[PDB]
């Protein structure tokens, strides 16, 4: 009776494993646009992903993982709310069964049809392990999908999607550049906050940018074909993998841009 996105299993029960669930720093969050107050002394985001490494692309029962080498600093993220530098370790996504659903993070109670999550962790802390228990720890660059247009850059991850359509399978996924899955604009929303599956921790700077990415109709259809079981075992589609809003409590979302 592991944790999921299930009726049995979902957001509502993860507190009785995880009692961090009903903590002080949890994600994600409404984004009340009205509320959040630009903060001139916060700085451009530097996302340096030139010499980016992915290695492998796994489906973990909850999502799929675009793994990249974090043995040295590749892909870094710095600058905006952060100090130092935070080593890009996966991406993965969080998407509904139907459009009007699927963003983790909402905007005035707006979801998008997706969100991507690109995890770093604080190099100071050594590795992930021990960044995950530190208040600074992580950082995660979210950013909204909407359905419209393709997204050129996702069609590698796309069309790879077959090859690990259950739980535990993995691919060979060399040489992709997630430059290709930005927006234009790295304006952005901040705040502390936390993991948004277990364990929940509360070791993550959210950077959430304002802008969104467009995607197909069918690209997330294939999105959707996923599955959450292992090979064999009843089909159950990998959709809704993600947590709603949770209470802000005593928390100052921060925008970078007027
Ligand atoms: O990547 C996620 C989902 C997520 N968290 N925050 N946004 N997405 N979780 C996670 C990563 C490493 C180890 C344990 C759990
Ligand atoms: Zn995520």
């Amino acid at each position: 009776h592991h944790w999921g996105y299930g009726k049995h299993n979902g957001p509502e029960h993860w507190h009785k494993d995880f009692p961090i669930a009903k903590g002080e720093r949890q994600s994600p969050v409404d984004i009340d646009t009205h509320t959040a107050k630009y903060d001139p002394s916060l700085k451009p985001l530097s996302v340096s992903y030139d010499q980016a490494t992915s290695l492998r692309i796994l489906n973990n029962g909850h999502a799929f993982n675009v793994e990249f080498d974090d043995s040295q600093d590749k892909a870094v993220l710095k600058g905006g709310p952060l100090d130092g530098t935070y080593r890009l370790i996966q991406f993965h996504f969080h998407w509904g069964s139907l459009d009007g659903q699927g963003s983790e993070h909402t905007v005035d109670k707006k979801k998008y049809a997706a969100e991507l999550h690109l995890v770093h962790w604080n190099t100071k802390y050594g590795d992930f392990g021990k960044a995950v228990q530190q208040p600074d720890g992580l950082a995660v660059l979210g950013i909204f999908l909407k359905v419209g247009s393709a997204k050129p850059g996702l069609q590698k991850v796309v069309d790879v999607l077959d090859s690990i359509k259950t739980k535990g399978k993995s691919a060979d996924f060399t040489n992709f550049d997630p430059r290709g899955l930005l927006p234009e604009s790295l304006d952005y929303w901040t705040y502390p906050g936390s993991l948004t599956t277990p364990p929940l921790l509360e070791c993550v700077t959210w950077i959430v940018l304002k802008e969104p990415i467009s995607v197909s109709s069918e690209q997330v259809l294939k999105f959707r074909k996923l599955n959450f079981n292992g090979e064999g075992e009843p089909e159950e589609l990998m959709v809704d993998n993600w947590r709603p809003a949770q209470p802000l409590k005593n928390r100052q979302i921060k925008a970078s841009f007027k």
